[PDB]
């Protein structure tokens, strides 16, 4: 089939190379110049042919092609230097071909080299230029690179794929101004003629080409040494090194953490921190090098919040976990993406508590399952290992379904096998797979095949020469349940809903695939139903008894026998598990009234998993609003903060949607109840940055709803803290857990508007730029709100890494939704210039501006807006998990809008 770029065949007709020539060694020399905007370079690979070959098939992408020569000193009709090669390019496969003049030996290392040049690139993606301000008004340059998943290919050519790893070897060639870092550490420096300089490092590990790295800057550190003898450095432009010491603690504690729960030291001398003005993502894990959004990294204790110290723990935390769970042990292709990036997301879980429990990331992690839950309950929803191809669909796969329910479902997992016995699966693995790669049934077999204790051989279980006991049978056998079991979650997409009966002292399982804005009899929900079978490992406790005993699925039905009678029943405990329940019969009244009676009988993850689940059900009609609403009541009395945010944001969420429709009546009764409900709450808190970190994040919750329902006095209070500000001219210090209140109340008078983009610029804080940008973008007068878009594009002032975050701030707000979703549209093509497709950018610009419409009417024009994207060759997921959450917004309505007005009044009335 193929044809090539000028005229001829090329070779080649798969989209993946071929399993024929296996790189080995890169030498690799960038000499980026950075008054040109430019960089030449050049690059040596050994590669070894398994098989006879005449065409040698590797990726390239926007890179011109100077020279290219095969050399060897194993074939004698290629020793030193010829010849030249027949290159041959094929840009819809990010391809190129080497001819070669005669075919080569199976089992004999050629060496391909080759010069190629190119532009720094102007958009997040392969080698690229960023800028940055000073404190000074001075503006300067970088090089940084970006690879991951494929834009490797745009640096330099290669053999992009995570399977072909490779020592790395790196030369840059600079200017005295500038350092230079990449993956390793710096062996030599050698001073040039012209008065250049030209840095090495040491030769990479085996490692994939998307882990690659090499900046350009003229940045500064600090520096700290782990207990295992790693150097460990925070870069950051020079007049903000002061925000880079709690990521120098965190990450060298984290880093300790690491090596001690996996059993195996960090592998290289060094590991650099550093944070860049232009990212798109939140960071990136390069080995010995990890990239980071300035918000992800800097911290700064005047400006940022508790909040934003817990989101730099959890990133740093993310990325450190990454150099074994991605770097040391690689997917075997992006189909596997989630034995990365599920991994890394539950050991933020595992790694933050180690080291930082009084940051409660413990609590909060249940929010990472709820927010999957939502896109896993509609049908556009997929299995977390599905396969994957173009460079748009690999893109896709960094999803929170890889990330989230990864992360989830093992964590599903450490509760079954405690954590003794998970941690020691995870060992294995690692040391197993350490420098070479793994495919998701090796991540089972692993964590099946787990070994305890080790035992020291004389029993036995795990050596050469164990016993053969009567637990010799199961250990082989319910280890090889357990990988019998995970294969079900991995594979089929969805979520299981455990319906539980309680008549007797026997209990009937029923098992269904959970679905939102489908009742269990449309016509729709019987297909949806038809194969799905899960291995659902459940757990209970009773109000007889507060003893956690645990059973397991089995297939559709079951049945279980307690001891005793008993108030009520109360399956996933802490919800430590993938599944929702349902409880039939009387089940959540008594459930219900338990929490009004005495809440404290139950768990607080209990009553977390509860509010949760009984939403949930609201929303697939198995429960009605007002059983739910109901159940808000106990609030009142609620201590775990965990539990009253939850609650607070259904019921914040539904005034939100209620305020966008324009359902005054609605709007202003749920407004009422939440103010004079909770007004014990609400009033119990200081103005300040006291307290835990619970507490404050309580305090700003709170502190937001006041002031998002007008509650005068917050109001009142709020302003009156901007105005001291704004005279004092910034001498004056705002507390953090209440500087986004503050600046947003502020914002809504031009004086206060003005003053705060002009503070924008200024800022060295760019955890204070986050804030004031959203204040900012609650300005009324939609002249402003379109003037942050305008600037926001340009880039100037308003980085466009912050672009999507902004359209998606202005589009929940009742006065932005119409100009967010008209500007989408009418500038989508100058978009994909911008971004990707793709990109993180697209998917948040896409669904932050439509998917929280709720009317046919808006449904009407996201449906033909995505057709029209459609033909033109644009096809993204996020087009009909959006239109199916449009959907499902305009049943929930429909089934629930009378409901919802009702229950209000009634409350009105008693
Ligand atoms: C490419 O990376 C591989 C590893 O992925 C490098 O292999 C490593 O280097 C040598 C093997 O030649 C081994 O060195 C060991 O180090 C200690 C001192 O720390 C020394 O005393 C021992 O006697 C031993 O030689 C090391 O075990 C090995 N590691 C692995 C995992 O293979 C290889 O060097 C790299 N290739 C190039 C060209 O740099
Ligand atoms: C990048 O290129 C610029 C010019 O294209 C180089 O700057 C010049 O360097 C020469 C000798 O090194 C000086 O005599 C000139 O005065 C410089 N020009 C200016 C405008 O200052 C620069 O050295 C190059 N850097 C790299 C790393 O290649
Ligand atoms: C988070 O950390 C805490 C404490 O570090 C773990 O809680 C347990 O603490 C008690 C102390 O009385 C002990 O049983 C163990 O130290 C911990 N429990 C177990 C079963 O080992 C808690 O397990 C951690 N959370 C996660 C998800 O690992
Ligand atoms: O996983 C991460 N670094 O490894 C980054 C994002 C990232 C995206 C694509 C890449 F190729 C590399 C990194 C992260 O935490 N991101 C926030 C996020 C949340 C939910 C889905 C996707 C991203
Ligand atoms: C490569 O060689 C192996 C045997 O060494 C065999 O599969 C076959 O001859 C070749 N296969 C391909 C796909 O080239
Ligand atoms: C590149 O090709 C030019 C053309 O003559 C040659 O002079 C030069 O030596 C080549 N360089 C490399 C690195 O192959
Ligand atoms: C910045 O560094 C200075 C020392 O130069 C230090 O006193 C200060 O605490 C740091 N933090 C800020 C926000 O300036
Ligand atoms: C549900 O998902 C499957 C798999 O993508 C698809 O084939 C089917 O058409 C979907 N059905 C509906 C009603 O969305
Ligand atoms: C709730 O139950 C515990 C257990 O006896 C008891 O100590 C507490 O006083 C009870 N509170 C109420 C209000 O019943
Ligand atoms: C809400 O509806 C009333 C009904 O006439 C209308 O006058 C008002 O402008 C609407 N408000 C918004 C914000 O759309
Ligand atoms: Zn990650």
């Amino acid at each position: 089939f193929p044809v090539a770029t000028n005229g001829e065949r090329f070779p080649w007709q798969e989209l993946r190379l071929p399993s024929v020539v296996i790189p080995l060694h890169y030498d690799l020399f960038v000499h980026p110049n950075l008054t040109s905007l430019d960089f030449v370079a050049s690059e040596k690979i050994e590669v070894l042919v398994s098989n006879a070959t005449q065409f040698i098939i590797l990726h390239s992408k926007d890179l011109e092609i100077t020279n290219a020569t095969l050399q060897s000193e194993e074939d004698s009709r290629y020793m030193k230097p010829g010849k030249e090669l027949k290159v041959l390019s094929y840009p819809a496969h990010e391809q190129i071909a080497l001819l070669v003049p005669e075919k080569l030996t199976p089992h004999l290392k050629y060496y391909v080299a080759m010069d190629f040049q190119a532009k720094l690139g102007d958009g997040f993606e392969g080698f690229y230029k960023s800028t940055y301000r000073t404190l000074g008004g001075e503006t300067r340059i970088l090089a940084v690179t970006d690879f991951e998943p494929t834009q490797a290919r745009m640096a330099f050519p290669c053999f992009d794929e995570p399977l072909f790893k490779a020592n790395f070897s790196i030369k840059i060639r600079r200017e005295s101004r500038h350092i230079a870092l990449s993956n390793m550490p710096k062996v030599k420096t050698i001073e040039l003629e012209g008065g250049l300089l030209e840095d090495h490092f040491e030769t990479t590990v085996k490692m994939s080409t998307y882990l690659v790295a090499y900046i350009v800057c003229d940045f500064h550190s600090l520096s700290g040494f782990t207990s295992s003898g790693v150097k460990v450095s925070i870069y950051a432009s020079p007049d903000k090194r002061n925000q880079t010491h709690y990521a120098l603690q965190a990450s060298l504690k984290l880093l300790d953490f690491y090596e001690k729960y996996f059993d195996i030291y960090y592998p290289l001398s060094k590991l650099d921190l550093i944070a860049i003005p232009d990212f798109a993502p939140g960071a990136m894990e390069n080995w010995g090098l990890i990239t980071y959004r300035e918000t992800s990294l800097l911290f700064d204790p005047k400006t940022s919040s508790a909040s934003d110290k817990l989101w730099v723990t959890r990133v740093i935390a993310h990325e450190l976990a990454h150099q074994w769970f991605g770097n040391l042990v690689t997917m075997e292709w992006w189909n596997d993406i989630w034995l990365n990036e599920g991994f890394a997301k539950y050991m933020e879980l595992i790694a933050v508590n180690a080291t930082y429990p009084e940051l409660q990331f413990d609590d909060y992690f249940l929010n990472v399952c709820f927010e999957v839950i939502t896109k896993d309950s509609l049908n556009s929803s997929r299995p977390i290992s599905k396969p994957a191809e173009t460079p748009t669909q690999i893109q896709e796969m960094f999803d929170e379904v890889s990330y989230n329910k990864g992360a989830c479902i093992l964590n599903m997992l450490k509760d079954f096998l405690g954590e003794e016995k998970f941690q020691k699966g995870i060992i294995q693995y690692l040391k197993k797979f350490s420098y070479r790669n793994a495919k998701n049934d090796d991540l089972w077999s692993s964590l099946s095949n787990s070994c305890l204790e080790s035992d020291f051989t004389s029993g036995g279980v795990c050596h050469s020469d164990p016993k053969m006991t009567s637990n010799m049978l199961a250990f082989l056998g319910e280890n090889a349940e357990v990988k019998e079991m995970m294969t079900t979650w991995t594979l089929q997409k969805g979520i299981p809903l455990l319906v539980v009966k309680q008549d007797g002292c026997s209990l009937r399982l029923q098992q269904e695939r959970f679905l939102q804005g489908v009742f269990q009899e449309d016509p729709e929900w019987r297909a949806l139903q038809e194969r799905y079978l899960w291995h659902i490992p459940l757990t209970y406790s009773t109000s007889s008894s507060n003893v956690i005993h645990r059973h397991i699925l089995k297939s559709k039905t079951d049945t279980l026998d307690l001891p005793e009678k008993t108030s009520w029943v109360k399956f996933n405990v802490d919800s430590n598990g993938y599944y929702i329940v349902h409880y039939e019969g009387h089940g959540w009244d008594q459930l219900i009234t338990q929490l009004n009676q005495n809440h404290t009988l139950l768990r607080p993850k209990d009553r977390v998993g509860l509010i949760h689940d009984v939403f949930q059900l609201v929303g697939a009609g198995r429960l009605t609003l007002d059983k739910a609403l109901d159940m808000t009541y106990y609030l009142q009395h609620e201590t775990s903060s965990p539990a009253l945010l939850e609650g607070l944001s259904y019921l914040e969420s539904f005034y939100h949607m209620m305020d966008r429709r324009n359902i005054s009546d609605i709007s202003e009764n749920l407004k009422r109840y939440l103010l004079q409900y909770f007004k014990p709450v609400i009033d119990r808190q200081s103005w300040s940055d006291k307290g835990s970190v619970w507490d404050r994040m309580l305090r700003s919750a709170l502190l937001k709803l006041a002031c998002d329902l007008n509650h005068a006095p917050c109001i009142q209070k709020a302003a009156e803290l901007f105005s001291q500000w704004m005279e004092s001219s910034g001498k004056l210090n705002i507390p953090t857990d209440v500087l986004k209140i503050v600046y947003s109340v502020g914002a809504q008078t031009t004086a206060g508007w003005n003053y705060l983009l002009e503070q924008y610029e200024l800022s060295m804080s760019s955890a204070e730029q986050n804030k004031i940008l959203y204040a900012l973008s609650t300005s009324k007068h939609q002249e402003k709100l379109l003037k942050l878009i305008e600037l926001g594009m340009e880039g100037k002032v308003i980085k466009t890494q912050n672009l999507a975050a902004l359209l998606h701030a202005i589009a929940r707000r009742p006065k932005g939704q119409q100009l967010a979703w008209d500007f989408v549209r009418e500038n989508w093509t100058h978009l994909l210039k911008k971004f990707d497709l793709g990109s993180y950018d697209i998917r948040m610009i896409i669904s932050g501006t439509t998917a929280h419409f709720s009317s046919k009417d808006k449904l009407q024009e996201v449906k033909l807006f995505f057709e029209s994207l459609e033909a033109q060759g644009s096809h993204l997921d996020i087009f009909q998990t959006v239109l199916e959450t449009i959907t499902k917004n305009i049943k929930w309505l429909e089934k629930n809008l009378p409901t919802l007005r009702t229950w209000l009044m009634v409350n009105t009335r008693h």
